[PDB]
C-alpha cells in the first residue's frame, strides 16, 4: 500500500478535490495500491495527537489550502510546522493545492509560499499547484507530480 495523507484546515476543499479522484473523523479513498487518508487539521491541540498517528506510514502528503483565506493560513502554517517537525513524518513529497484559485482574493503560489514559509523546506520535494476543486482544474496535474515522486 502507498499511503498518501490529504490534509489541511477545514473548508480548504480537500473532500471536494478527492471526490474527483474516486469528534475527530477520517475518510479513506482507495485507488489500487494508493490509499488516500483524508482529514482536517482543525481544532489545534484537541485532536492533533490522533492525526499524528497517521504520519509513520505516510509516503506523501497533499496539503490543501484555501487560497482566499488569510486568517486560516496562519493556523495552516502552524499545523504544517507541527507535521514537518514530527519525528514520525519521513521526508516525503508534499503537494500543496492552492485551492479556490477562482476567487477574487485568491493568493498566487508566490504569495502562498511566503505565507506558509515553504521556501524554508529544503529537505524534501514540494510543489504548489493552484486548483479549482469544483472544475477539477489543476487537480490531475498535482496528483501526477506527486505520483512520479513516490518511493
Ligand atoms: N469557489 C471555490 N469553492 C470551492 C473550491 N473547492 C471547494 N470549494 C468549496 O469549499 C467548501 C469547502 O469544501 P470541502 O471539500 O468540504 O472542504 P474540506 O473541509 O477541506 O473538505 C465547499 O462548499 C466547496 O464547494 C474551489 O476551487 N473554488
Amino acid at each position: 500500500k502507498v499511503n498518501v495523507l490529504v490534509v489541511g484546515l477545514d473548508n480548504s476543499g480537500k473532500t471536494t478535490i478527492i471526490e474527483r479522484l474516486k469528534g475527530f473523523t477520517v475518510d479513506e479513498v482507495e485507488k489500487g495500491p494508493l490509499t488516500f487518508t483524508v482529514f482536517d487539521m482543525s481544532g489545534a491541540g484537541r485532536y492533533r495527537t490522533l492525526w499524528e498517528q497517521y504520519y509513520r506510514e505516510a509516503d506523501a502528503v497533499v496539503f490543501v489550502v484555501d487560497s482566499a483565506d488569510k486568517l486560516r493560513m496562519v493556523v495552516a502554517r502552524d499545523e504544517m510546522e507541527h507535521m514537518l517537525k514530527h519525528s514520525n513524518m519521513r521526508k516525503v513529497p508534499i503537494l500543496y493545492f492552492a485551492n479556490k484559485k477562482d476567487l477574487p482574493v485568491a493568493m498566487p503560489p508566490v504569495e502562498i509560499a511566503q505565507a506558509l514559509g515553504l521556501d524554508d523546506i529544503k529537505d524534501r520535494p514540494w510543489q504548489i499547484v493552484p486548483s479549482n476543486g469544483l472544475t477539477g482544474e489543476g487537480v490531475d496535474k498535482g496528483i501526477d507530480w506527486l505520483a512520479e515522486r513516490l518511493s
